[PDB]
């Protein structure tokens, strides 16, 4: 009878097994223990069956050391790195090839005529590049590129598919840009296969703008510079410097961006675009001869200075661009009358030369990263472990689940609270809430008559009306709060000096959802009304012990009121001579008035001890004249306020003296046959309420332990499952700086594997 | 200007004038004044004597003094006395033409013989006359009728109006008779005029059954006898016994009743229905002759007449009665054998014998009804003079008006209550409500940490959440309930002896109605939330006096908590030896066990006075084993609860000593360049709590006095209007037994005036 919710769950839980254990045992334990093992061993078979078919498309199985997915290893390493750390602290050490040049140059053309002319939005009229776009190029058949690493199935040779693919990239480009600028560092990941593509990662960084026009947000050019740090602070970056062939080199921006990155040109190759505009204006090949020699290019870029040319139409196909480029370069005086042989100028030579320089840098510098990340992990683990010796290995998934079980365990522990605590806490809390209402609004005005029948009649009518409207509504609220008060203590209270504060955000977050769903039984009040009516209706106290308990607790309530009034009075009247002379204090003129106003009222009560609480205006006038006769002029309102506090002090002392004789007078045996005027009807009123609330608490406790705590437990389970799926809150709640460090350690460990996997793939040559 | 009465008077006068031209008086200019022309025209109509002369002629002698002046006025006297006196004990002097008998069909026919019109319910095989039906008969324009309170005139020569009269009578009978019975004493009244009518007042009473069949309630026969004795016991009434003539004289159900109520033959006249069955010998002719002569009556009788009717139909005219008077008696033995006398054949002789003796009884007996009227008025006025010298015709209207005015005045007085009292009581009530919530849920749990900064952080977070969710709702509850308390104090019995309870019914009903109809401002809680958040942000304390005030505030709260804990502890462990060996008491086994556990925990806390609230189960086991070594075995929860109580007591004593040191330090001076041992933070918290409570109380007082108190006053006025319009609620509320005495005195006076006018007219008739 102490608790019934736990028994119900066990009974039906066994029933479920008795009917379905022959299916549950296989699914719940046998399958799950083998499930993890088969992931390593049997999924291996299905992965290999498809992988081999995919490798045949790659040709990796057919040809040793030659596989189109071999270059995809390089991108996988960077994809983890960008997710692990997209900031300069990690990005600055990641090898890459970047397209750098004046925005007007159309610098991206170096990549458009390879694969991107079909799927990347282009054309003049507006700035196209909005954020770094990385394209993973690989020798292979035509295949729809990955867009934001998302799979696609499109034909790259038909306009209808390509147009939709151009839309997809544009959406990422603009969405990466936030208010205040037109460019964003947030990168876009593309991976395309097709003929003529080289194994390398080329990034089209947003074009630099000398000045921010009114058509662009003010921070455009500063943002591009910060994005330009992808190479300016990256010793592993290869820079393709694009000179806008429409304008002279002395008008360029790229010269300063790269010359401050590598003034020796060791990390860069200079490329020129739109050279054919030289013949749409008065061509000056003598300036081109300086261009090839790098006289006017401070970065002294190394390699052959390739040139890109195009019809300028934004619909020219990749094949059309290649054919146009070859014919123009092989005949134009810009290159035929200067030392720029077309077979070195052609973009396809740049793609090969860029691919050649790409693998040179990657193999040389990649091994340094493996040592760097390993050193990082050891330094992080040493400090992380020393500050958190308890957690040698931690994850945010492990952190959440521990709380999930811990929370459910505590709420169950809350369900283990004995009724003794519930009944005492509910009874004590509820009575204290309504202890003054009865005294001030029911008892004291009823005490103004000497007719005990009216006294009991008056209160009973008020109580029944009060009972119907207030008592069960306050009682449930106390019970609802009382359960939450213990729940919070069970939930988030520390175990002395040991406490995992890392879990407090989730615990309180779970509570708020669980209390919102904690709807107390809407009919609990109806039972209490019947109970309270019966508890009040039965006023028969035939037991001395019932009398003894009721009177002592009534005294405490009255003594509390007496001190409450007395403390208010002392402030109203101030210190007496004992404290005025002891602490060198004095009275305010109001306190002086109150003391004399008190004295006159005390004298009035000294004789008229039975004076009713209500004062006649003649008494108010009499006091005023009695005080005015001593030089004290008092507003009637002061007297009435003084009167109320002093009267209760007078009354309450009388009531306690009545209580003293009620217990003592009846206690003496020979006095029980003396019918004195000591009808302790207040003890009858107090006793019934004490019993009435005690029964109320028991009804609340029964509902508390039978229905409400189970609803609280059920809601917690519903909320915790929502949190289990709510990754963002789990991240937002689990921010303890050790799980985040543990998360970083995991990512560092993964990168070390990914770094070595690619490095291991480099070592396939020997 | 400062502290000058003249400025206050000028401000009050300006505001008063603005209110005088406000919307309250603006509406009256467009709703009341424009009808003063109609009021003036009505005054001119009232001052003209034309209406008074017309009333004198119409309500007195309109050329018919005997038939008109005091026949309808006699009916009014009877109606007013029956309204005042439900019983007939006071109607002995007022004669009536009473028709009683069995369920004979001729009961309807005799009443239509005297009231010569087919106006009475007609039926077969049933007792149609459920309830008494009064008809006033007199001369006037031929075949005209009236129905009391139906606002309709009836043509007695057309079937539609006679049917309307009968159907209205039947409907009133069906409303007088409740389910389960067929009869009801409630009356139905007609006013019928025609040249064939005498100055008579007739009552159509249910026939006697003396037995109940067909599922009818067994009380029906006693109800019938009571209805019929209400008149048959009237000394001045005239009783017409309707005898069914289809049976022998030996079967007469009503003879035995009149033989006891009228053994002297002074009222009772027997009439034989279905006289055609004497011609047919269906009924014994010998007994018919003897009843005509009167040899068969065991009593004296006033007379005997024949009921000259045949089965006929409901459409048969009165002249059918004349035709039967010719045919039955010229053809039958009733004259051929001289069984019946000629004057008994005539029903006009029955009508005249009843009418003349009826008015003779009127003139003989009605006059002396003034002696009992004067005696009743004397007794009522004597009771008033002895006990209620201030009591007047305090009927449903006067007491209601006085209570309404007192209620409005007391509500205005409430509306004028000073802000000081409002704010003080609001702060005290809200502190009573929130002190233990703060102490138990914020302060104590926070106290577990030694870092006052995290203590303050947790306290502020909990306070903000409590403000957002609970605090303003408790504040609004406090304001509303405090308003209710003051409103009840004004509305309910003043705490004196002068109160007259007679207004308590209306005062309490109005209080409940206005309180339940009152609604609080919707958005007070949002302002309170913002205000309380800002006040919480205000952590700047500079005055030692605020420090000490908050110290004593939280100190008194803490001492109350400490005493509660100590009393619970004493209950848990029982009294000490000082009482065990003084009052010869002892501890229970649980009490000794708890005392030993407390001693062990005290020893533990005397080595670590800073031990946290949480206990490890190893400490529980150690205490259990120590108790075993002391002969005591305990449940872990026993130790846990003892620890809870004693540790809280210890913490409270420690906090009280901490306050004792706080009052010897201060927020700023304890910290800067001093070796303070104090580190006091509770004072700031509870000082901020004091300030927030004071600000909330002041905001609540402003909202109250601006909107809510006047809203309650307006609701009170609306409720008073509703009660004024609600006659029934006034009837039930105003049952003070003095209202009823006033109503009885007024009604006795009215019947005395009607009787005096009636008797004066009677003397004018002689
Ligand atoms: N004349 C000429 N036009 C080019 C060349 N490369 C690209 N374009 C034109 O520039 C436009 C878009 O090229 P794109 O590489 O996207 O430059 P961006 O949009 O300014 O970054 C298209 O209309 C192309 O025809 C080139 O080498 N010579
Ligand atoms: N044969 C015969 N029929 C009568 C006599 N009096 C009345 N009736 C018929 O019975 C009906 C009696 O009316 P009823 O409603 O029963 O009177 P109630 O029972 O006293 O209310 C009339 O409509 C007549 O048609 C009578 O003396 N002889
Ligand atoms: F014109 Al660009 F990136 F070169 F938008
Ligand atoms: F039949 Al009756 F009164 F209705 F005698
Ligand atoms: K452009
Ligand atoms: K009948
Ligand atoms: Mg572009
Ligand atoms: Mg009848």
């Amino acid at each position: 009878a102490t608790d019934r919710g736990s028994e119900s769950d066990k009974h039906f839980r066994k029933v479920s097994d008795k009917e379905k254990i022959d299916q549950l045992q296989e699914e719940l334990l046998h399958t799950q223990l083998k499930y993890q093992r088969i992931l390593e061993r049997l999924e291996k078979e299905n992965k290999e069956l498809r992988k081999l078919v995919l490798q045949k498309d790659d040709k990796g199985i057919h040809h040793r050391k030659l596989k189109k997915s071999l270059i995809d290893m390089y991108s996988e390493v960077l994809d983890v790195l960008s997710d692990y750390d997209a900031s300069y602290n990690t990005q600055d050490h990641l090898p890459r090839v970047v397209v750098v040049g004046d925005q007007s140059a159309g610098k991206t053309s170096v990549l458009e005529m390879i694969a991107q002319a079909r799927i990347f939005p282009r054309g003049s009229g507006e700035m196209m590049t909005r954020s770094p776009v990385k394209v993973t190029l690989s020798e292979g058949p035509h295949h729809v590129a990955l867009f934001k690493d998302s799979s696609r199935e499109f034909d790259l040779t038909k306009e209808e598919d390509l147009a939709a693919l151009r839309h997809e990239i544009e959406l990422r480009m603009r969405k990466n840009v936030k208010e205040g600028c037109t460019v964003s560092p947030e990168t876009i990941s593309l991976n395309v296969k097709g003929p003529g593509l080289q194994r390398m990662v080329l990034v089209d960084l947003p074009g630099v703008i000398n000045t921010v026009t009114s058509g662009m947000a003010p921070d455009t050019k500063e943002t591009i510079f910060s994005i330009s740090k992808a190479y300016m602070q990256n010793p592993n970056a290869i820079i393709l410097c694009i000179q806008d062939g429409s304008v002279d080199a002395e008008r360029s921006i790229v010269t300063d961006l790269v010359s401050q990155m590598d003034p020796h040109g060791r990390r860069t190759i200079f490329v020129l675009t739109k050279v054919d505009l030289a013949e749409k204006n008065v061509a000056s090949p003598s300036r081109i001869q300086q261009i090839i020699e790098g006289k006017l290019f401070p970065m002294k870029a190394l390699g052959y200075f390739a040139v890109v040319t195009g019809k300028g139409n934004s619909s020219e196909s990749i094949e059309a661009i290649r054919e146009y480029e070859e014919e123009f370069f092989q005949n134009s005086k810009l290159l035929k009358t200067s030392m720029l042989k077309a077979h070195q100028v052609t973009t396809r030579n740049l793609s090969l030369a860029v691919s050649d320089c790409f693998w040179k840098m990657v193999r040389e510098s990649v091994e340094q990263q493996a040592d760097s990340f390993k050193a990082t992990r050891f330094n992080l683990e040493t400090e992380w472990k020393n500050n958190y010796p308890r957690l040698r290995e931690l994850d945010r998934n492990e952190l959440f689940e521990k709380a999930k079980n811990e929370i459910l365990d505590e709420v169950i522990s809350l369900s283990q609270v004995t009724p003794k605590h519930w009944e005492e806490i509910l009874q004590q809390s509820l009575w204290e809430r309504v202890s003054t209402h009865v005294i001030e609004n029911i008892y004291l005005p009823a005490a103004q008559t000497m007719n005990s029948g009216t006294f009991n009649t008056t209160v009973d009518i008020k109580l029944k009306q009060w009972t119907d409207k207030q008592l069960p509504n306050k009682a449930v609220e106390v019970a609802w709060e009382t359960l939450q008060e213990e729940f919070s203590r069970f939930m988030t209270e520390p175990k002395g000096k040991e406490h995992d504060d890392i879990f407090d955000k989730l615990k309180e977050a779970v509570k708020e959802e669980s209390i919102k769903r904690h709807k107390w039984n809407d009919f609990a009040e109806d039972s209490l009304r019947v109970i309270q009516h019966n508890a009040l209706e039965d006023r028969s106290i035939s037991d001395k012990q019932q009398w003894d308990a009721a009177i002592y607790f009534m005294e405490e309530a009255l003594q509390a009121r007496l001190k409450d009034t007395e403390n208010a009075i002392e402030n109203m009247v101030g210190p007496d001579w004992k404290k005025r002379w002891l602490y060198w204090k004095n009275r305010t003129q109001e306190q002086c008035v109150h003391n004399e106003t008190k004295n006159e009222l005390e004298k009035m009560l000294k004789c008229n001890e039975e004076h009713p609480a209500y004062l006649a205006s003649d008494e108010i006038t009499t006091v005023r004249k009695n005080l005015e006769s001593r030089g004290v002029e008092v507003d009637p309102s002061l007297i009435k306020d003084t009167w109320h506090q002093v009267y209760r002090r007078h009354f309450l002392k009388t009531a306690l003296n009545h209580c003293n004789l009620c217990r003592r007078g009846f206690y003496y045996y020979q006095r029980h046959f003396v019918d004195s005027e000591l009808e302790c009807n207040d003890v009858v009123l107090f006793w019934r309420i004490q019993r009435m609330l005690a029964i109320t608490a028991n009804t609340l406790r029964q509902q508390l332990t039978n229905t409400e705590v189970r609803r609280l437990e059920k809601n917690v389970k519903e909320v915790l499952e929502d949190f289990a799926e709510d990754g963002e809150k789990k991240i937002k709640l689990l921010t303890g700086k050790r799980v985040q460090l543990a998360e970083d350690l995991k990512k560092v460990r993964e990168i070390q594997e990914k770094l070595d996997a690619f490095i291991e793939a480099l070592h396939q040559e020997k």
